[PDB]
C-alpha cells in the first residue's frame, strides 16, 4: 500500500513492455495517481485500464506486477495483446473485476481455477481468447464467488462443459455467457437460483433443452444458434420473470407452443421450422412486448388483429414465411412506437395501407419487399412534421403508377428500393432533395425520360441501379458531384452519348455496367484514373476507336474494399443463343426472390434457367488488386489490343469479341493468371496465338473463332481441352483440336 510499492510494481510492468512508449507518462519519480490509465481514490491506486493498447506481453507479467498490487479493485486489459496462459499467483483480496477479453490467452480452461487466489473476484470476462477444454470433462472451475462469468468466443469444444463450470456451486452466479464455442451436452442451472442471464448461443447443443429448475430470477435466455429440437416450452414454463427469449437458428418444429408472456419484452423464434398461424394467445404479451421476430419459418395465414394492442412494439419481423392476405390498416396505426416493420418474402396482397402515412413518423425501416402488393405507392407518405423513415424497401411487388415526388419529403432516407415493379413515368427530380440518400435502386420497371441532373445535389449517393427501364438521353454531368458513387448500373435502357471524361473523378467507383444501350464515342482514357474500378461491362453499344492503354494505369494499385457485402446475382450466358450477348449480367439483388427473375424474359433474350449465381459481393483482393471483370464485346472497337492489358493479375473475364480489333494478341495475355474466360472472337486479329498463353491454367472457356489468326496452337496449356469450334474460321491455324500443322 506504500507509494514505494505502487510505483515500483507499476514501473516494473512498463519495463517488461516491448514498446515502453505505450505508457509514456508512467515514470518512477511521479505519483501513479497522475498516470494515464490509472484510477485513484484518496491517493491510492484502485483500478487500471490499459485496454486497446498493444502491450504485447504475457499474463505472467500482469499477474506479477498488476494483479498483486494491494488495494487494486479492478483491472481492465481488454484488447491489449496479452498472450500466454494463466497460472498461480498472489492476488489482492480487493480485486473484484478482471477483464482479460479480446486477448490471446491460451491453454485449458482449467487454468482459470488459479484465479481462485483472488478471494474477492466477482466479475470475470475472458471472452474472445483461445482457451480450450481438451480431453475429458473432469473437476470444476471452482470459482464459486463469481457473479458474472463470460467465457464466450473461445476454443472450448466438449460435452457438459457447463457442468464443470457450475460443479463447485453457482449460488452467487447472476450472469453466465459461453456463446461462440463448440460446447454440447447438458446445461443444468437449477441450483443457480440467482441466475438472471444465460447465453449458451452459437454452440453445438443438439440434445436436451437446458434445465432451469424454478427459474425464479431468469430474465434473459439465449439458446439461439444450436441444433435443438425438443420441448422448450415445458423447460421455460415456470420462468415468470423472463424478459428476453431468443431460440432462433435452431431445429424446432411444430406450432408455436405455450409461452411465459407476463414479462416478455423480446421474443425470437426465427430461423426454425415452426408451422401454423400466429396464435392468439400471444396477445397476452402486448402489455410488455417491445420486439418480435418470427422470420424464417413456415408460418402462414394473415397478421392477427390483436397486434393493435401491442402498443410498445418497436420491431415486427415476419419475413420469409408464407403469410398472405391484405394487412390490417386498423391495427398498424396503434403501434405508435414501431420503428422497424419487416414483412418481406411473403405473399401479402392488396394496396399499401394508409396507416403507413402516419407510421412514417416513427419508422426507420419499412420492408415490404418480395410480396404480392399492388396499386400505387402512397402519395402522402412522409407528410408528418418529422418523418424518420430511413429505408424504404418496396421492391419485387406489383406496384404500378408513378414514383410519387412526395418521397422527397422523407428527408432522413438512406435507401430507396423500388425495383422489380411496374412503375412508369420519370425519376422524380425531387429525389435530389434527399441529402442523406446512399442507395437509389429502381431497376426492372418501365421508367422513361432522362436521369435527373438534380442527383448532383446528393453528395452521399453510393449506388445508382437503374437497369432494365426505358430511360433515354445522356449520362447527366451532374453525377460528377456524386463522388461517393461506387456502383453505377444503367444496362438495358436506351441511353446515348459518351462516357464523360469526368468518370475519372469517381475515386470510389467499382462497378460500371452500361450494356445494351446506344452509348457511343471512344473509351475515355480517364477510366484509368478510377482507383476503385473492378467491374466494367460495356457490351452491346456503339463504342468505337481503339482501347486506350491508360485504362489499366491503376492496375496493381487498385484496392476496392468498399463494395464488399452487397447482395447480388450473376446470370451466366450459355452462349447457345446468338441474341444473348456478354459473359453474364451482374445485377443488384437485395430483397428480391430469384423466382421472379423470369420477369426478365420480356426484356432479355437470355435464358436464365439454371444459370443464376448468387452471393454477397466479395472482391478477391484488399489493397493491390486490379480489374476483375472487363467486357466490351459487341461494339465497334478498332486498332490493337494494348500490351498493358496483361497488367491485371486479378482479371477473371476478358470479353472483347465482336469488334474490329486488329493486330496480334500481345504475349502479355499470358500474365492473366486468374483468367477463367477469354474470347476475342469475331474480330480482325492477326498472327499466331502467343506461346505464353500456356501460362493460363484457369481457363474454363476460350473463343478465338472468326478471326485471321495463323500458325500453330500452343501445345501446352489448356488449349487441348477446348473444342475445335473455339478456333474455327481461322484459315491459318492448325494443331489439335485442329488438324496438326502440316
Ligand atoms: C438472437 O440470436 C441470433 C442468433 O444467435 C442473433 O443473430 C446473430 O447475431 C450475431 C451478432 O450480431 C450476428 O453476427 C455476428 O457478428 C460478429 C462480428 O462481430 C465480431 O467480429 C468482428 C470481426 O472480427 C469484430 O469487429 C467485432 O468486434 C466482433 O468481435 C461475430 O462475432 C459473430 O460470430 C460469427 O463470427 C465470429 C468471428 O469471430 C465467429 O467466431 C463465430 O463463430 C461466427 O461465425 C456473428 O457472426 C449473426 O450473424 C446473427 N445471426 C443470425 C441473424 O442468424 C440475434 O442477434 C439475437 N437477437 C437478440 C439477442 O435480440
Ligand atoms: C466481455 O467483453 C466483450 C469484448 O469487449 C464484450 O463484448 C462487446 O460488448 C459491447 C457492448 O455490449 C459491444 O459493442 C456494442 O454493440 C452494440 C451493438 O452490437 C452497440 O449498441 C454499442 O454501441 C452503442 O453503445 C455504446 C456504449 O457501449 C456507445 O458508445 C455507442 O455510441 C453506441 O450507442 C456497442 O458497439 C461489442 O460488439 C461486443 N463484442 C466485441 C467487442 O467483440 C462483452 O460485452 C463483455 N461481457 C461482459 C459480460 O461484460
Ligand atoms: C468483386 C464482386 C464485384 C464480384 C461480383 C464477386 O462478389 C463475385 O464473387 C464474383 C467474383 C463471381 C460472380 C460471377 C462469377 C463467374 C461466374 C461464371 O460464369 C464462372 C464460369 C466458370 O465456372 C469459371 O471457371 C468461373 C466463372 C467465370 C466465375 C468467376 C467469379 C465470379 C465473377
Ligand atoms: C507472446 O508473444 C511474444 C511476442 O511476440 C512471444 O515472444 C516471442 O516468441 C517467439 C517464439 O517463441 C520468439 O522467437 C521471439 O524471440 C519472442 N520474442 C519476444 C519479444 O517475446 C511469446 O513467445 C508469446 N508467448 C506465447 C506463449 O506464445
Ligand atoms: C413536401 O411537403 C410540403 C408540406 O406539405 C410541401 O410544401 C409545399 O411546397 C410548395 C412549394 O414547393 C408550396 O407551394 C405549397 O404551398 C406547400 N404546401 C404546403 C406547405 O402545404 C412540399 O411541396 C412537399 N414536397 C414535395 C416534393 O412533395
Ligand atoms: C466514333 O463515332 C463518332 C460518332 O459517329 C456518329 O455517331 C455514332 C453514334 C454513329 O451513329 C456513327 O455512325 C455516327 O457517324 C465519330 O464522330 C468519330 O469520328 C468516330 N471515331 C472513329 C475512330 O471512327
Ligand atoms: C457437433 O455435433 C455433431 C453431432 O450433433 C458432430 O457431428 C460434430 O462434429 C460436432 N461439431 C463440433 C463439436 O464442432
Ligand atoms: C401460402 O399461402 C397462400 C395463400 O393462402 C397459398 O395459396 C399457398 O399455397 C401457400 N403456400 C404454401 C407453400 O403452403
Ligand atoms: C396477388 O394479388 C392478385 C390480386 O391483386 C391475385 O389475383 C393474385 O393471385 C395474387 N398472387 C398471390 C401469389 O397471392
Amino acid at each position: 500500500q506504500s507509494l514505494y510499492r505502487e510505483i515500483h510494481q507499476l514501473i516494473s510492468f512498463k519495463d517488461v513492455l516491448p514498446d515502453k512508449n505505450l505508457l509514456p507518462d508512467w515514470s518512477s519519480n511521479k505519483n501513479p495517481c497522475t498516470f494515464d490509465g490509472v484510477t485513484c481514490r484518496d491517493d491510492k491506486v484502485t483500478s487500471i485500464d490499459l485496454s486497446s493498447k498493444p502491450l504485447n506481453v504475457g499474463f505472467s507479467a500482469v499477474s506479477s506486477s498488476l494483479l498483486s498490487l494491494t488495494g487494486l479493485e479492478s483491472l481492465f486489459l481488454s484488447n491489449s495483446h496479452i498472450n500466454g496462459s494463466v497460472s498461480g499467483f498472489k492476488c489482492s483480496a480487493s480485486l473484484t473485476s478482471l477483464d482479460l477479453s479480446r486477448n490471446s490467452l491460451s491453454g485449458p480452461v482449467t487454468t482459470l481455477t488459479s484465479l481462485g487466489s483472488c478471494s474477492g473476484l466477482k466479475f470475470l470476462n475472458v471472452s474472445s481468447n483461445t482457451l480450450d477444454f481438451p480431453g475429458k470433462v473432469s473437476g470444476g472451475l471452482k470459482l464459486n464467488s463469481l457473479e458474472v462469468l463470460d467465457l464466450s468466443a473461445n476454443s472450448i469444444s466438449g460435452a457438459n462443459v457447463v457442468g464443470w463450470v457450475l460443479s463447485d456451486g453457482c449460488g452467487e452466479l447472476k450472469h453466465l455467457a459461453i456463446s461462440g464455442n463448440k460446447i454440447s451436452g447438458d446445461v443444468d442451472v437449477s441450483r443457480c437460483v440467482n441466475l438472471e442471464f444465460l447465453d449458451v448461443s452459437s454452440n453445438n447443443f443438439s440434445t436436451g433443452i437446458p434445465f432451469l429448475g424454478d427459474c425464479s430470477a431468469l430474465q434473459h435466455l439465449d439458446i439461439s444458434g444450436n441444433k435443438l429440437s425438443g420441448d422448450f416450452s415445458r423447460a421455460i414454463s415456470t420462468c415468470t420473470e423472463l424478459k428476453l427469449l431468443n431460440i432462433s437458428s435452431n431445429q424446432f418444429v411444430g406450432p408455436i407452443p405455450p409461452l411465459p408472456l407476463k414479462s416478455l419484452q423480446y421474443l425470437s423464434l426465427a430461423e426454425n421450422k415452426f408451422t401454423g398461424e400466429i396464435p392468439d394467445f400471444l396477445s397476452g404479451a402486448c402489455d410488455t412486448l417491445t420486439g418480435l421476430d418470427l422470420s424464417g419459418n413456415h408460418f402462414y395465414g394473415a397478421v392477427p388483429p390483436f397486434f393493435g394492442s401491442c402498443s410498445l412494439l418497436e420491431s415486427l419481423a415476419l419475413s420469409s414465411n408464407n403469410f398472405s392476405g391484405e394487412l390490417p390498416m386498423d391495427t398498424l396505426l396503434k403501434m405508435r412506437g414501431l420503428k422497424v416493420l419487416d414483412l418481406s418474402f411473403n405473399e401479402f396482397s392488396g394496396e399499401l395501407p394508409e396507416s403507413l402515412t402516419n407510421l412514417s413518423a416513427s419508422l426507420l425501416t419499412l420492408d415490404l419487399s418480395s410480396n404480392n402488393f399492388s396499386g400505387p405507392i402512397l402519395p402522402n407518405l412522409c407528410q408528418n412534421p418529422k418523418n424518420t423513415l430511413q429505408e424504404l424497401y418496396l421492391q419485387n411487388n406489383g406496384f404500378t403508377g408513378k414514383i410519387p415526388p412526395t418521397l422527397s419529403n422523407c428527408s432522413e432516407l438512406v435507401s430507396l428500393h423500388l425495383s422489380f415493379n411496374y412503375l412508369s413515368g420519370t425519376i422524380p427530380s425531387s429525389l435530389g432533395s434527399l441529402s442523406k440518400l446512399r442507395d437509389l435502386k429502381l431497376w426492372l420497371n418501365m421508367l422513361e425520360g432522362e436521369i435527373p441532373q438534380e442527383l448532383m445535389y446528393v453528395k452521399t449517393l453510393e449506388t445508382l441501379i437503374l437497369d432494365f427501364n426505358d430511360l433515354t438521353g445522356e449520362i447527366p454531368s451532374g453525377l460528377s458531384n456524386c463522388t461517393n458513387l461506387n456502383w453505377i448500373s444503367l444496362s438495358n435502357n436506351r441511353l446515348t452519348g459518351e462516357i464523360p471524361k469526368w468518370i475519372g473523378r469517381l475515386e470510389n467507383l467499382a462497378i460500371l455496367k452500361l450494356s445494351n444501350n446506344s452509348f457511343s464515342g471512344n473509351i475515355p482514357a480517364e477510366l484509368g484514373d478510377c482507383r476503385s474500378l473492378i467491374w466494367l461491362d460495356l457490351n452491346t453499344n456503339l463504342f468505337n476507336g481503339t482501347i486506350p492503354a491508360a485504362m489499366f494505369k491503376q492496375s496493381g494499385k487498385i484496392a476496392a474494399n468498399f463494395i464488399a457485402g452487397k447482395r447480388y446475382v450473376y446470370i451466366k450466358n450459355d452462349g447457345m443463343k446468338k441474341e444473348c450477348h456478354g459473359a453474364g449480367n451482374l445485377l443488384e439483388f437485395q430483397g428480391i426472390r430469384s423466382e421472379q427473375l423470369n420477369r426478365l424474359s420480356t426484356r432479355n433474350p437470355c435464358n436464365i434457367t439454371s444459370r443464376v449465381y448468387g452471393g454477397h459481393t466479395s472482391p478477391t483482393f484488399d489493397n493491390n488488386g486490379s480489374m476483375m471483370f472487363l467486357d466490351m464485346s459487341y461494339n465497334m472497337l478498332s486498332g490493337y489490343i494494348p500490351k498493358e492489358i496483361g497488367s491485371m493479375p486479378y482479371l477473371f473475364i476478358l470479353n472483347l469479341g465482336h469488334n474490329d480489333i486488329s493486330g496480334s494478341i500481345p504475349d502479355e495475355v499470358g500474365d492473366l493468371r486468374g483468367l477463367n474466360i477469354l474470347d476475342l472472337s469475331s474480330n480482325k486479329l492477326d498472327g499466331r496465338i502467343p506461346q505464353a498463353m500456356s501460362a493460363l491454367t484457369m481457363l474454363t472457356e476460350i473463343d478465338l473463332s472468326n478471326n485471321n489468326l495463323s500458325g500453330p496452337i500452343p501445345e501446352m496449356g489448356q488449349f487441348e481441352t477446348f473444342p475445335p469450334a473455339k478456333f474455327l474460321n481461322n484459315p491459318g491455324l492448325c494443331g489439335y483440336p485442329l488438324p496438326r500443322c502440316d
